[PDB]
């Protein structure tokens, strides 16, 4: 019989490598015979046995006649879908979980919990299903777009924890995180101090007893506030990132932020969800980031480490550890994830690659995966291929 | 090794939520690559492990050659087929189970059994199937259009119970149940009391003892036979639910059929297959149901519940729950299922809406779901998105 | 773990019915996305969990552009395909198992034996294989198209039981059995009787000590020879049908060729693999046949039965039980097979409706299966529904 | 539960015949539906229960709209991928394991382990995968387009044995041997000998104490480098094959280079990966291999033998066994595979044939698979039945 799973220590390597590229438009040609989909928000989130890679696809294929609308983030077609990783996401080869336009899931390890928030805009709703069945609901508790990750979230002993946020794209917005067992909420966590403005985080495991997220302020800052949760406790504090580095985009000139680590500074209105996954050694923890190359628009994407320290007080630069996606390459939501080896965890980010052609034609994106594998320096780039005229 | 499978206590919740779309025709463009099937009366059914989406095909595809025909009942091609939930129904996709114009099928906790009838209208034909094996069949006993449920049937200690019918859909059509067990026909139940028309039965567990269907009368009224079905000692009786809120289509005003709860009323004549599902507490039971925006036509579909009471004797209108598709959306059949979680049973509702664009072009059907999931209101509707001129 | 299968009483039934129709070329449209694969000779066997549907395709879709050539037997690129029962076998969904131009296949309770016979005419070559793995041959021993069954084989015990023939088609044709034990030939039986002309026999247990098999006799005779393998003694012995209802086509009128059982006939020439099952009751046999409407012609397909006594010496007529195909629709090959219940064993005849438009076009096949279900009388007949035009 | 597979003893059997063509372009008319990929060096690699049909695609389907670079090696789009042998591998079918533009796969008997080779021409990066998780890299050590065998690796005791090889197409490449375990390098192993120039080895089993290969050299010779590896020791030795029947194309005439064992003779530029299989026997060994009908084009393919000897020192004419493939067809590379029958190993050669009309068009392959089976001779050649215009 399965048992909860719990985050292990990561197997050896010193630097990440380009694995995977899913590049599904790669056969959405007029000339060709394919049905991909047209999806956004893509993210990859693993059990024992096999990853899953989800989207949220605007229930459209490419080539179609339902492009209309796919630059869009909500509306009553969204799903969430999966395909086996390493499996194309087409009509046919993928699995409608449910109707959502905010997404989330994870693998307790006796089975696969997903989340989906849909509704209006209003009066937002979240939905956990567990395995088939539909389990439980969370309500809008600020009536402005309850959404949720877009990334997995994450279980240890059976317990998994989700973020979720509530509140004005352009204002405040402050998050929760949900504690669900087995597709129910049992518990409510409500953060401590920079709680202003969180969405988006992308979570994982520092250790067994806190769960770290590096997350998005849309209105205020281009530093990442950075959640602590002491899933022991089930209590949680947030504080922006004191790096130079700055993670978001757009973003100003690193270590331009003048003042205190609590320093809002200039270029802090928008965003982008990014990248961020833990190396967890015997004595030591690597965190991995991931920024657009680009300071103010979505291109490129490069890869940053920094091992141990406070996140919260370390203004030191994170040290640049390669282009995982050039400059000329769309560049836009990144997530970490990690896959299990037969004894340890694997540590990988994944990259949205988005094909924008505005609103005069489809949307969508192809996904990028880099590992923790080997020594040494990241060795090259990745393309998605598309000609989006074809 | 599995067991025989018992209606369980409901999963704790008190509203029902938008769930999930299967609209296969959102891919079905000539512009497209994709090939969905023609199909109408979807249902689902689920066992311990898996949903199962199932319709009955035309045996064609769209965009397709075969469109002519698509829009009538019975014919020669008519096939019974099933995908698992979530997955887009096309003609890859698919597996076709067995010849059928007419449809059911239900998981008895070891075994999935499949039902189907076909053949001329004045002599039609049941097959049963279990698992791969085709295993008995039950003769037209009225010789006019022997037909079933076109819903789940439903299982209890290994005996599954089916509703059929026989006779003229204007006029008298009397119902039995089959008793089957390992996909034999063991017992014949012929209901007594109010039996002079009842077709399409949508049935549930109202507990270990008791199952009961919400039917169509096709001839004689608006409202529902509504049969209750003793399975301890295999008998049923059938009287018309009081209700003032009378669940067909076409239907007269909410309240307007005077007389006793035995009144038949106007706007008898013609009918649509209703939803209908149990959710079972430790002291109470849950009735939900649902019905057609339109008082005439197959467009919208709301929500209703009432909890305890005789549905024989009380007049007491339905509590109204929430626009599950709106008056500007198609609502045709709509059915009743329940999905297993660990330890409860989850119930919902699927409602078909049906693409009709008259007889010159194809005619084929989305399914939408709604479950019990969370407190609070129904929040959203759905809409198919497609353009049927694509 | 799993045994050694072995022949088991029938399932309860008394009469045929139509099952289902495996119609690929209702999807093969140009307006269509589809790609059922062109296919002739198409079978069907069953292991204790599923039935596979076995073809020889041309390797070639519709649409396509290798039309030409796919009204031929023999090529380098004829192989044996499958998919699960009740699948379109489309590019996709089918599996390839083998060069072949000639196939049959069967599953012994543990692992599926596959056949196939391809090479060039006057040396033709039988391989076999056991799962994945490719583990004997059989050489022609006439030089002149060695061939098997286009059936399922029979297996009792672990011991695979398959016709084969070499010889010309309008001269002498002696049949050989091969005995089969995991993939490797242990015995070769040679028949004795009248073994002039053997050919396409299909073939099944009348008990655990008798296989018989009703073949094709494509020189002398419109009887069927009869064979009766010993599977005790691996002894073989082979006599003509002696019924007045000739089962070959072309044929003369029933009851017209005067002589002993033995006596040839007029018609003779030319012939067709007919259906054959066999229902095992406790003390009684039934052997149920298919021969097509047209004596002639391709053209309808016509159940019949006769219940125990020595087909060899039994002059009767049999007895006609119902329509399968009409006479305005193809009637090709036909074939025998079980499906196995949880207890016992469920006779079926699959039936062969080729598509033929001359060789300026496509050349493929639809595939009707009929089985022993229910009492009464069978009830439909079957159409492909392709219009070979689209 | 499973255990480390070692290799056993062969089957039984004197002659190869052909078995089974995956020809995928066979479905890839502008007429049609289908999308099979644009491939390369395909191989094959079995485990106990399912064989692995692996190639390198260029991540584009006929018909398609990138053909542009298809008859390019090694680009930032190509993917091993794989799919069940006899499956097509189309779009949908295939899995994606990696990025890579070289290859390798082999099953230990718990777990497949993938093999993929990207990065610069400069600084190209192994990398290696165990199920779903990156395991380890290995680096360039000659910077001059590390690459490996582009057909299965060798597992013995849950150790996988794998040739790499770095340096000039047209002057010195030393090859290396990595020893994996479980996913991650233990061991490098450095041949002695004649090491100047080995790649793409065909590599197997002589032995429980032996690993064999035949290789390529691009540069020097037209005699294949044969290595020996002892994997009892971990060392290995590599000397020029002796044998007079010269395997690589080009090449002059059959014994027609002069002097020693070790001499290097004529036409050594240029070169092919060669088709090499064991079959191992009590008392004597037998080597099959392959070469192409043509000396100088990739035309062709014919099997050839040679039981007991040191291939170093023996300088006799191999057998010649058979045509697979007529000098009218491609014949580019062939590999060796082995599959698993219950008891014993079936030795099999797979031949990659190549659609070959240029750069101004699509460039793909199909798959030939010939195995030991039977006694006698082989009978029947391979066409892929493509027409590139279409
Ligand atoms: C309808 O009747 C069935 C059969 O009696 C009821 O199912 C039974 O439910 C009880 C309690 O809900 C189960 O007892 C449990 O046994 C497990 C061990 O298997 C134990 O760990 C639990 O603490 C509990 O004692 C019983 O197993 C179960 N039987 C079967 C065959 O499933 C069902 O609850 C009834 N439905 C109603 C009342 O709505
Ligand atoms: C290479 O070495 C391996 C490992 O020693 C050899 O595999 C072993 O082969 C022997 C006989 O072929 C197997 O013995 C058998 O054991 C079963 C019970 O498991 C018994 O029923 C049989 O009668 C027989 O005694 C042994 O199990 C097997 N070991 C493993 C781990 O597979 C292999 O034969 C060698 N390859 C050669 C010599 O080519
Ligand atoms: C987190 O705690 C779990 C629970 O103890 C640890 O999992 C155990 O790891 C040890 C070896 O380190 C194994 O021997 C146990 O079998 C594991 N138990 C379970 C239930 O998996 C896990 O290693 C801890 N994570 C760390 C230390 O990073
Ligand atoms: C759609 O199908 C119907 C029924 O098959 C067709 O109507 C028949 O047309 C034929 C003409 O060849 C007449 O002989 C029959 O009497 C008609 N039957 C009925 C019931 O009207 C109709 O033609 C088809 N439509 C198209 C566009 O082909
Ligand atoms: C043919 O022989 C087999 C072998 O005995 C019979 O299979 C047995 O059937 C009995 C009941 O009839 C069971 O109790 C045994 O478990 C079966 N054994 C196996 C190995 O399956 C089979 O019934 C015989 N076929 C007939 C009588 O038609
Ligand atoms: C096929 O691809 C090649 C390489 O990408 C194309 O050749 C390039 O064409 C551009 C024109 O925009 C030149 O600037 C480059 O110098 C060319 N590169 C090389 C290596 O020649 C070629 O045009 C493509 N073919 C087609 C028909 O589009
Ligand atoms: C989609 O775009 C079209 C223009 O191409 C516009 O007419 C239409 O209103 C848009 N859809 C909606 C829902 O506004
Ligand atoms: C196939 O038919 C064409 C005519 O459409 C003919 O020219 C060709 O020779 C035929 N193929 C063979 C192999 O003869
Ligand atoms: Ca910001
Ligand atoms: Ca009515
Ligand atoms: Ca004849
Ligand atoms: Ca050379």
């Amino acid at each position: 019989e399965p048992e909860w799973t719990y985050p292990r220590l990561s197997c050896p390597g010193s630097t990440f490598q380009k694995a995977l590229l899913i590049s599904p438009h790669r056969f959405g040609e007029t000339k060709g015979n394919s049905a991909p989909l047209i999806i956004r928000e893509p993210f990859i989130a693993c059990g024992p046995n096999e990853c899953k890679h989800f989207a949220l696809t605007h229930y459209a294929a490419q080539p179609g006649g339902y492009y209309n609308g796919t630059r869009g983030d909500r509306n009553k077609l969204r799903h969430l879908i999966s395909v086996k990783l390493g499996k194309i996401p087409t009509v046919e080869n993928s699995i409608f979980h449910m109707a959502a336009w905010s997404g989330s899931a994870c693998h307790d390890g006796k089975e696969w919990t997903y989340i989906g928030v849909d509704g209006p805009d209003n009066n937002a709703l979240l939905k956990v299903k567990y395995g088939e069945a539909y389990t439980d609901t969370y309500h809008s508790y600020a009536n402005k777009i309850l959404r949720t990750q877009e990334s997995a979230c994450n279980c240890i002993g059976g317990n998994c924890y989700l973020m979720i946020t509530d509140g004005s794209a352009s204002g405040v917005s402050e998050c929760r995180f949900l504690k669900i067992r087995e597709g129910r909420i049992i518990k409510e966590i409500f953060p401590t101090g920079r709680v202003k403005h969180t969405e988006e985080c992308t979570c994982g495991f520092a250790s067994n007893k806190t769960i770290e997220c590096a997350c998005r302020d849309n209105s205020y800052t281009a530093k990442r506030p950075f959640v602590k949760l002491n899933v022991e406790t089930d209590t949680a504090e947030i504080r922006l990132m004191c790096t130079d580095t700055y993670l978001d985009t757009p973003r100003p000139n690193d270590g331009s932020i003048t003042g205190p680590c609590e320093s809002n500074g200039d270029k802090g209105s928008g965003g982008i969800k990014g990248g961020f996954v833990h190396q967890r050694m015997e004595s030591k923890i690597g965190r991995w980031y991931s920024r657009t190359m680009s300071k103010t628009e979505r291109m490129g994407m490069g890869l940053y480490v920094k091992y141990d320290g406070d996140p919260w007080a370390d203004s030191d630069a994170l040290a640049f550890s390669g282009v995982m996606v050039s400059m000329k390459e769309p560049g836009w939501y990144s997530f970490g994830f990690e896959i299990k080896d037969k004894k340890c965890d694997v540590p990988c980010i994944g990259i949205e690659m988005v094909h924008d052609g505005g609103k005069e034609t489809w949307h969508s994106a192809a996904t990028a995966i880099y590992c923790l594998m080997g020594s040494g320096q990241l060795l090259w780039d990745t393309v998605t291929g598309v000609d989006m005229a074809l």
